[PDB]
């Protein structure tokens, strides 16, 4: 649920906050 973009940079969510 949580997803750490500090880690999950490749995360499609954190592809989301990317921009």
């Amino acid at each position: 649920r949580r997803i750490d973009c500090k880690v999950f940079v490749f995360a499609p969510i954190c592809r989301g906050v990317a921009a």
